[PDB]
């Protein structure tokens, strides 16, 4: 009877002049790089909980990279779910705290913008995972990042 849709939003955020007043559902494409719950004790294991999740989310149009700021991971609770995204690739995240920022070139790789998450909820969506650009091949995109970087 119909199917309920996500309007697209990470292309219009960039090039729009303010931070967004609402929340934004996309999905969870891949997890670059996960997160690990804060185990207190010392102890010989790796300790890397002072470092966030990093996710490519797309919308339906784009696709963007999201750092997942440690105040979202903790201060999120994690009912029947395992600490951390693996395993949930394909499912609706909802950014319900963001912001557009700029990483500059380093490591081998070019400028880009990127979202900064700081609060988050997983929908229990799950849904196929469909090729998208990233926003950063966009040419208007493009342009705005030059424009960012030379200030």
């Amino acid at each position: 009877s119909g199917r309920l849709v996500l309007r697209p939003w990470i292309r219009e955020l960039i090039l729009g002049s303010e931070t967004p007043s609402s929340p934004r559902a996309g999905q969870l494409l891949e997890v670059l790089q996960d997160a690990e719950a804060a185990v207190a004790g010392p102890s010989h294991a790796p300790d890397t909980s002072d470092v966030g999740a990093t996710l490519l989310v797309s919308d339906g149009t784009h696709s963007v990279r999201c750092l997942v700021t440690r105040e979202a991971l903790d201060t999120s609770d994690w009912e029947e779910a395992e600490f951390g995204f693996r395993g949930t690739e394909g499912r609706l995240l909802l950014l319900q705290d963001c912001g557009v920022h700029v990483q500059v070139a380093e490591g081998g790789a070019p400028a880009e913008f990127y979202l900064q998450v700081d609060r988050f909820s997983l929908l229990p969506t799950e849904q196929p995972r469909l090729r998208v650009p990233g926003c950063n091949q966009d040419l208007d995109v493009q342009k705005k990042l030059y424009d960012c970087l030379e200030e």
